[PDB]
């Protein structure tokens, strides 16, 4: 087998079709489904799998009480087959920790997990299911990474890390790995003022990451990585179509090199595909809470600060809870181009639903089509009443 | 490996022997068995598996309440090993939707699922476990397909779709796929007046489909497809041995090019093997409800409008519930000929058994023998009392 | 790969060591373990597995009520990994029926299941997980076979069938299969007066079967099969060490060509290894019920009607329930000789324990050693109280 | 494939990172997790797995009542995937018994289980999942072995056995196996006065074992094995840093060739890595009970009777229960050196927590890093209240 090379461009995106859905909370009502959060999707050359951070307990288990908690010693990055629920019996543990990333380079899979206390966290880099390299905290304030898949080109896999305050200036680094070993790291450069939880995809030798400004911005920071030169730039999506949550209402002029103001000290992991006229943005429908999800076709959103939507598709109704969202692609599919995909985390439980004492999620997943397909909406589908 | 070619004919069918039975409802009384309906069977070159449409919940789970419902966002086409029950832990998801078909071409498996609202449904074609082609609704009225396996010849797999009214003229299309890509489609031709849920099998370069007239007929429409020329004809089974449900009593003269009247706006998925003197028809024993199942040897049923049974075998007693039935064959078995097989869906729960609030099924499956074997009857075997 | 040839002899048997134990009833108290009976063990070239007849329900499931019943449509021959319990999720179904046999020929596995009503039963022969041949009842009175593994030599696998009364003269046949196809069958010959449930093993081109006389004898009938000439002889074990159950007390003179009298119309499946001075017999400790199990070294038991034990080993205490027992060997192990093995069925529930309404079993399994090893006793270990 | 050779040395150990954690007791609160004790970790060339002695029951199962019991017929050595819990459905049984060891030689895995009554125990040696050799008790007093992995060099695998009193002089033997067959055994030599439960690792053609003196010593005996000459020596760790439990307080002078006094007739399985200046010792934090665990860097602990710690890392807080600990290494990882690993058994239930009637454990596992990583603490994480 061989190192994957990013030689293709994105397929024309004319709509989105259903790709995967696990119905985890529905099924977990009467089965041994693991409590999770921060899910994502990542492909191997022969298989696509769901990924998430387990809480080391099932939903019906009494230890699910208090799983709104983010970081603990009982968390672990798990993977399981596409569209099946994350269960005790069908889940494979990749590594131990409460923040993670993962990707296949064509030959083997690299997985990274971060664990530890807030002032002494450390990352372990696994490659081919063995631990290979370790990274200590450099700012002693919750070392953390992407919570979705990384991308590899010719065996080189860039990973975005952040260490420091979640609500002020922090220390963001881009690490370049090959076979789990560290080739290089560099401090964040460019005009982006704060970076959390980057969603990445690869196209024609370039890697694009769409991130979360948890400090002052409701526009999304963007990191463009050159995986061959191992260099990067950063800015914001210039579009006045704001895609963080919570967020102000859409203005008529966006900001390219500074945060759009109005909401401080919060955000949500999100994604975008930035491809000239083929540009699609995702966001929650609500401007106030993590409910609803929609895709919006915004031509040149990355560079045009007046750009507005010309097409869209609803993924989750506003009346239904959403959550994190992120990008992935099957880089080993057939065809001349890469088909854009994404997932949406459907959070159930706390804080929004405090009749139960747990927090979990299920997953819905979509891929692009060149057809103009009809749309549906994909709620989690569980009824809280049944869990009382 | 290679594309399968339909070079063989049917084996002489002298009786039927038991092939598979999963006892899903019995076992699901105390295990994590998924609620399903619309099951079928399909073989790979190395394995035969059960298939069905899951409801995204187990039977004991509270979310099984209301699963008489046909189309929802929690449904998915699943497969699992022959004669095992469909459980949360042993089931593999093929694709997401509430109407489906699937077949192996010798090299890889094609699976098709349809999802969406009634006026905006769309089909996704998977090949080798990756999405490859999409089809939008053309009549905006529940785009739907076979609910049993398709058949492939030299990499070409015909699939019958219907879009439009279930109780009047509708738009039926035959699609021809190769490696998941669309080669051709054509509107329904011939004398068949309404097509639903075709059951297909392949023999000596020809593909035969037996379908359901849900509009006016209680005789079954038949589609004969040429997979090399990618053309087809259609008519009804001429035999006065009527095989839909519900249905009038058997007359002495059948109809070849028009529906046999008496029952409107209903039917059931069924099958037949049409092979001259080796012709066998399946049907429910009751003329009023989905109970009982029998096989009847009706020589030249396809072309002879006076033809009557000369041999038979009871599969399910009239006192026991049945349901959908359909055809499949192991095209990779040894021997000079293909052995005819079929399955019967054994529906339990609503509407017929409303003490419970769920609807599910188990599967019984048979194959042909050249021996004259003794017969048994194969009920689902669950006791509703235990579920109260 | 190649057809296995019986070129080796038995290893010297000086004692027995523990080989496998599944603790099914213990574990099944709080897990989804399938109710079973008639278990056995059979090896592939790369794996050894447990086999049994499932009842299509778990032990905790309410449908376990009445599973003392022998023949039903919910039974199936299942296999699962050595020393694990037979669970819904880890069991593989081989075929459907209520009497069975199975063996690997070196290339692929043949499995045979019999199903149907008492007067119309039929056997289906599976080879390489596909149905290949069918056999109708010839005496219309519960067609039945070995309930333990068959043995193959150069692709030829003899199987002993019985059809007719269980308490009088019946029609016993030896079938010779190759790749699931029937080469030959012949009626029972020799001095054995009644044959049920043969336990077989292979040595130096010869196949030895030890059976159950359910009519008048408490000595065990023996069938010696030549798999190359496809011929056989039969007689009884001449030894006064009687090994059926129930049975008279041991006399000082056994019978070679007629049943030893005193107990009519009952018996239990059992086994022996007949190897001159290396001869070991198994039997229940009790002469009245299926409790206890012991191995006895009885030199020339097959031919010497005065022969008595000179060594022994207790397997199950008399205070503990036993059941069927049978022989198997790993014909693909390393070494110059075949090591003798056996299993004992540990029946729990009805009729002996009627506080519960179910009947099930677990398995204990032993193999021979050339060392003189210490002995233990291996009870099932479940407590009935917990199931109330 | 090939026999592994111990050609490498240990990597410089500057700290420890998290490797694996199964959270078995947490998860087992509402899932079918097997009750276990005496766990360990062992690697194949392509996979690392958890190992433990099952009690033949799940934690929620009523048969978990009384599982503080050490030796019974319902115990078995099981293995399951790294960091998953030991469940009924995902566990593989290696062999039957209540004391065990296991290791891969590069080609295949050898597993050894001991079973039987106290005065008649015997070991069965499995190789490539088949039984190959048997060893009878030589002192008729609980034949017992390592309870963690053995190490192989060029196909030769040394295993340390003990037979006789646990609280006085006993008969310890070192067995040398190849492909499961016995090459040689020799009685214990050197100055070590009592040997139990050796933890072993391999480095540059030498095998080091750290054991438990259950008689008079609170310093740990050490066995150094030459696997090529098949010879050994023994002594104690000279360091005044005492690593058994319970134990006196640390003095300023240790003992090299005799037990350090103060605590009799007890101990705990433990480990050490003895590598000159790269020497790390493990021990419980408490001197009185099995709570807490810490690693201490003690230069030349093996030979220097004045040596004291110069660096350390806390693994489990003193407020949390610990248990057995032992060594393992991935001998098939990439790099010029072997990375030291270990596990800690986290015992929950009896005797320390007698509100429940069961005894079980979970596992935490660590590996060495050349980075100076921040430390966390890794408790089992279950709440006993939930099990009442
Ligand atoms: C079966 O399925 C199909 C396939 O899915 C369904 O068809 C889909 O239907 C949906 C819903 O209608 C469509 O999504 C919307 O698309 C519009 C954009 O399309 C319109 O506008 C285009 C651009 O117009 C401008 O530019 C052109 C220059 O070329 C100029 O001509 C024009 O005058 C104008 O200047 C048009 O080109 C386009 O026409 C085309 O499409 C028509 C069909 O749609 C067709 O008839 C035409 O012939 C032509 O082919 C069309 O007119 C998006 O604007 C819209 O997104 C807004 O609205 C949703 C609510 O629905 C909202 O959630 C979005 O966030 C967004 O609204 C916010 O953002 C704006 C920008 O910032 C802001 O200005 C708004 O005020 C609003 O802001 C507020 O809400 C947000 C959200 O909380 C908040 O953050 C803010 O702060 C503020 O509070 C939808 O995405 C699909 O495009 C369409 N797909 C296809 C293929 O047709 C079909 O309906 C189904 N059938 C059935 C029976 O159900
Ligand atoms: C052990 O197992 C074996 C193997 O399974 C068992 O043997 C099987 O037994 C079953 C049950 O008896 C048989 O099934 C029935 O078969 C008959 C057909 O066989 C008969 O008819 C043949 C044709 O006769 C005509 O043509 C010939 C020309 O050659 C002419 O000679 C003759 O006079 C007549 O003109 C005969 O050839 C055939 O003879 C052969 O077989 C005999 C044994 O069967 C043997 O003795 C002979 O020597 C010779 O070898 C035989 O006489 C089917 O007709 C029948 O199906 C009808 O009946 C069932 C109810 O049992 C019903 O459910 C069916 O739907 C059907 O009845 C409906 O359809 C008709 C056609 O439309 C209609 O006219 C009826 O009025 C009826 O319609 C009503 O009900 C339906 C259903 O709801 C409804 O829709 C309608 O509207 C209306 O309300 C059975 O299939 C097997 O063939 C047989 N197998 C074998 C290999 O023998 C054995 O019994 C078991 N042993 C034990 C101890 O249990
Ligand atoms: C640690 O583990 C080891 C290894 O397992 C344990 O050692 C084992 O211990 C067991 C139990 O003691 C032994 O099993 C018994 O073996 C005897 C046979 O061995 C004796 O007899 C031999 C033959 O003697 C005759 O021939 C020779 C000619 O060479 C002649 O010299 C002699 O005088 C006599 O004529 C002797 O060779 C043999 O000696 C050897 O072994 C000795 C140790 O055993 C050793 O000390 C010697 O130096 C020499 O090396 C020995 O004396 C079996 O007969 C016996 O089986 C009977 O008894 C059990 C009950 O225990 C019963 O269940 C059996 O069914 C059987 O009894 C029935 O069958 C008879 C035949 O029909 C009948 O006559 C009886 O009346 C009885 O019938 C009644 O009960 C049955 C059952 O319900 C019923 O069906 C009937 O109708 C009727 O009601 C045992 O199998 C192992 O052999 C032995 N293994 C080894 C390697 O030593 C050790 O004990 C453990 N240690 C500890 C501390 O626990
Ligand atoms: C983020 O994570 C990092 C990484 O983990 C954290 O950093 C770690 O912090 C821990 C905790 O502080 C450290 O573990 C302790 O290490 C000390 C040893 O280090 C000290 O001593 C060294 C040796 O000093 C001697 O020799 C040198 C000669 O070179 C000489 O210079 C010196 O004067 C003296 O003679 C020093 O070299 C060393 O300095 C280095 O490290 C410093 C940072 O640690 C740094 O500042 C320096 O510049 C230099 O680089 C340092 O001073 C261990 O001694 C200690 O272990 C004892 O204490 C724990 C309790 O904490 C106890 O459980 C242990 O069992 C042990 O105590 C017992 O054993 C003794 C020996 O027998 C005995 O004498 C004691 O009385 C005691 O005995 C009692 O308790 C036991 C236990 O029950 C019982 O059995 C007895 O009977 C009796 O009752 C710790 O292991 C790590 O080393 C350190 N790692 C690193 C890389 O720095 C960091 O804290 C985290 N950050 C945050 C914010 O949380
Ligand atoms: C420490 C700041 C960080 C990103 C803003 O908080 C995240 C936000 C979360 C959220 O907004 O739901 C949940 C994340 N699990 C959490 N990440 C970590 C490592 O705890
Ligand atoms: C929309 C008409 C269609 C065929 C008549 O209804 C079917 C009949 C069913 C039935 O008769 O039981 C159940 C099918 N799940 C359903 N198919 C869909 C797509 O909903
Ligand atoms: C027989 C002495 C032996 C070592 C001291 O006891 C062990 C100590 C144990 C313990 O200290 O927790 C549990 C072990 N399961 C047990 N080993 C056996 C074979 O029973
Ligand atoms: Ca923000
Ligand atoms: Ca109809
Ligand atoms: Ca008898
Ligand atoms: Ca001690």
């Amino acid at each position: 087998r061989n190192f994957n090379n990013l030689t293709k461009g994105l397929c024309t995106i004319n709509s989105w079709h259903i790709y995967g859905k696990d119905n985890a909370v529905r099924i977990g009502e009467s089965s041994d489904v693991l409590v999770t959060r921060e899910p994502y999707v990542s492909c191997d050359p022969d298989e696509c799998r769901f990924y998430a951070l387990s809480q080391g307990t099932t939903i019906r288990g009494k230890h699910s009480n208090g799983t709104i908690h983010d970081r603990s010693q009982y968390r672990a990055l798990i993977s399981w087959p596409l569209s099946s629920p994350p269960t005790v019996y069908n889940s494979r543990v990749e590594c131990i920790g409460w923040s993670s990333t993962s990707c296949h380079d064509g030959k083997s899979r690299m997985s990274i997990c971060i664990s530890g206390p807030n002032n002494n966290a450390s990352a372990v880099v696994w490659y081919n299911r063995r631990p290979v390299a370790e990274i200590n905290t450099w700012a002693r304030n919750i070392l953390r990474t992407q919570e979705s898949e990384c991308v590899c080109h010719n065996g080189v896999c860039p990973v975005v890390f952040t260490d420091g305050s979640a609500t002020g200036p922090a220390d963001t680094r881009i690490y370049y790995f090959k076979e789990g070993k560290i080739l290089k790291w560099e401090s964040l450069t460019g005009t982006a003022k704060h970076i959390e939880e980057c969603s990445c995809y690869g196209e024609r030798t370039g890697i694009t990451c769409t991130c979360r400004d948890n400090w002052q911005g409701s526009n999304r920071p963007v990191i463009q990585i050159d995986p061959v030169a191992m260099t990067h730039t950063s800015q914001y999506i210039c579009s006045p179509v704001l895609t963080d949550n919570p967020r102000p209402n859409d203005p008529n002029i966006g900001k390219c090199n500074d945060p759009y103001p109005g909401n401080n000290n919060n955000g949500v992991k999100g994604f975008s595909y930035l491809d000239g006229a083929n540009t699609w943005l995702g966001r929650t429908i609500s401007t106030a809470s993590r409910s609803g999800y929609e895709m919006l076709k915004v031509p040149n959103a990355l560079t045009d600060d007046r750009s507005k939507p010309i097409q869209g598709q609803t993924i989750v109704l506003n009346a239904d809870w959403s959550g994190y969202s992120g990008s992935f692609m099957d880089y080993w599919a057939e065809g001349d181009c890469y088909r854009a995909c994404f997932y949406v985390e459907l959070i159930r439980g706390r804080p929004k639903e405090d009749k139960v004492w747990w927090t979990s999620n299920s997953i819905v997943s979509m891929c692009s089509s060149t057809e103009f397909l009809g749309q549906w909406n994909w709620p989690d589908g569980a009824k809280i009443e049944y869990f009382l």
